[PDB]
């Protein structure tokens, strides 16, 4: 907020200080940079936006959790907002369009461990509801790490609870987005007939292929997920325990090379 913290240390710093090295269009939305902080020499992405109507200021206090990218802080200009973060590799929504293909078990394996153990830490540490878990905002990169990005607070974002319609009035609609999630990158393709989608209320949960080589428990884990009544469906607290995470949690995956290969392409 007019100060930068990295490497354990905040610093005063402005915007047009840093050295813009050329835009990236594939980060949490398409308008973000790649650039150098000049004072320490570390190299980072800033995401710029034009300024609107209008503050959720507590995103820097979250260094503690290596599954959730690290923003390092915010700038003002009359005209437009720029949060400052840790540099990633894509979205998942990126691997899948890129791929045209599925994402690997074993991949959504470790990314499962990553995303919920990111959102716990929200939860627990910042009372947080992260509230919009889908593919684009999970970030993967070339050592094989996979974070959270932290979005603050016709088929556009069909990943929402079923629990969104009996007012008047949170906890564990993430955990629905987090299958919808599994189930689409796991078989290459949004669930759901094309419009607007409201099959959401109607239809039994969209589970995961029988027969497309999945693990049970991978199956177990969704489908738990997946439960209509979020008053059925699993805290974090539970998922953590689920077979599949306690799997993926300790089982060796070359994310790193796997990315890294995928990465064989134009685009």
């Amino acid at each position: 907020t007019g100060y930068l913290t990295i490497g354990g240390q905040r610093y005063q710093a402005e915007i047009n200080d840093l050295e813009n090295l050329g835009e990236m269009g594939s980060g949490t939305c398409g308008q973000v940079w790649k650039m150098r902080f000049r004072k320490t020499g570390h190299v980072i992405a800033v995401k710029q936006m034009r300024r609107s109507g209008n503050d959720l200021d507590v995103v820097l206090k979250s260094h503690d959790c290596p599954y959730i990218v690290q923003c390092f802080g915010t700038f003002i200009t009359n005209t437009d907002v720029f949060i400052a973060m840790e540099l990633m590799g894509t979205c998942a929504e990126k691997l899948k369009k890129r791929m045209q293909g599925p994402i690997p078990e074993r991949i959504l394996g470790k990314m499962t461990v990553a995303i919920v153990k990111a959102l716990y830490y929200l939860k627990e540490k910042h009372g947080v509801i992260h509230r919009d878990v889908k593919p684009s905002n999970i970030l993967l990169d070339e050592r094989g790490q996979i974070k959270l990005s932290d979005f603050g607070i016709a088929g556009c974002a069909a990943y929402m609870a079923p629990e969104r319609i009996d007012p008047p009035d949170d906890i564990r609609a993430d955990v629905w987005s987090l299958g919808i999630s599994l189930v689409e990158l796991a078989t290459g393709q949004f669930p759901y007939k094309n419009c607007v989608l409201t099959k959401v209320l109607q239809e039994e949960p969209p589970l995961l292929p029988g027969h497309m080589g999945f693990s049970g428990d991978f199956q177990s884990f969704v489908k738990d997920c997946l439960t209509k009544d979020h008053r059925k469906r699993p805290k974090y607290n539970k998922l953590l325990e689920h077979s599949f995470i306690k799997r993926y949690e300790t089982l060796e995956v070359d994310v790193a090379s796997w990315f890294k290969d995928v990465m064989a392409k134009t685009e």
